[PDB]
């Protein structure tokens, strides 16, 4: 959990930045090999918080967190995905193959069938917060906004609104209620992004007009070369009443299925 300083080596060209702070390259000593990490240099609370979500789960779809250091500022060191978040690299690579898609987005269902079985919501799924460690392999990051959610309730209810709205079911907005069927409200505009090549849901769109669009059941559009089986996921994860939207179980199997199809015709 707490690492030592003195086996940690930054580089000094950070590879992103935010509001946070900053996300670097870096190396940690270990009892024998050295682990590239990505670090995120810082808001204490917050970042403790992310690094306690971190630290209670295990999937090979989800960024494993190597531990936290305090030195000249708080840090968060993870194991490192190379190939960086999703979104920009679909923007810079745009001839990735429609399989190809079909199978990365199908390894971030896996992560999110765990996290539901797990009874964590994410709160900020969305193509940015995925990071490639290869181009054959996805990994879910970005776990500040996320929850444990209480043993006897399914949803986190939120006081007070900092919110990605475009990526937010309904009752996100309206109830401030967020649940694993919300992340699959999220999960649906992560899929459009991706067969989207890195594109923003809702282009020039404010909150309050995606809102009013969702409101008067309209739903973006299939993007250019996405089979109709995953334009027809996309609108099943955007299901307005949380009651009937699946969960993460009946969504994954679908994309495996679908995948193995599209394996099976290659
Ligand atoms: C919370 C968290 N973890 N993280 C990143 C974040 C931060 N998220 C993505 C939200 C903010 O994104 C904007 C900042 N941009 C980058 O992080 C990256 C930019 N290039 C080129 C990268 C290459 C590899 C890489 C990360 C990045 N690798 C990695 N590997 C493991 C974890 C990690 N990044």
């Amino acid at each position: 959990v707490y690492l030592d300083r003195k086996l940690l080596t930054l580089e000094d060209k950070e590879l992103g930045s935010g509001n946070f702070g900053t996300v670097k390259k870096g190396y940690y000593q270990m009892k024998k090999v050295v682990k590239t990490v990505a670090v995120k240099i810082l808001l204490k609370d917050e970042l403790l918080a992310e690094a306690n979500v971190m630290q209670q789960l295990d999937n090979p779809y989800i960024v494993r967190m190597i531990g936290i250091c305090e030195a000249e500022s708080w840090m968060l060191v993870m194991e490192m995905a190379e190939l960086g978040p999703l979104n920009k690299y679909l923007q810079q690579n745009r001839h990735v193959k429609d399989k190809n898609i079909i199978e990365l987005v199908h390894q971030v269902s896996m992560g999110m069938k765990y996290l539901e079985e797990s009874n964590f919501v994410h709160r900020d799924l969305a193509a940015r917060n995925v990071l490639l460690v290869t181009q054959h392999y996805a990994k879910i990051s970005d776990f500040g906004l996320s929850k444990a959610l209480r043993a006897d309730e399914n949803y986190y209810k939120a006081q007070t609104h900092k919110w990605p709205v475009k990526w937010y079911a309904p009752e996100c907005i309206n109830y401030y209620k967020f649940s694993s069927k919300s992340d699959v409200w999220s999960f649906g505009v992560l899929m459009w992004e991706a067969f989207s090549y890195g594109q923003k849901p809702y282009r020039g769109m404010k909150g309050s007009e995606v809102t009013a669009m969702l409101e008067k059941g309209e739903r973006m559009g299939c993007p250019a070369g996405c089979p109709r089986e995953m334009y027809d996921l996309m609108n099943l994860c955007w299901t307005y009443d949380v009651e009937n939207r699946p969960g993460f179980a009946a969504v994954e199997l679908r994309l495996r299925n679908y995948y193995y199809d599209v394996v099976n015709h290659h």
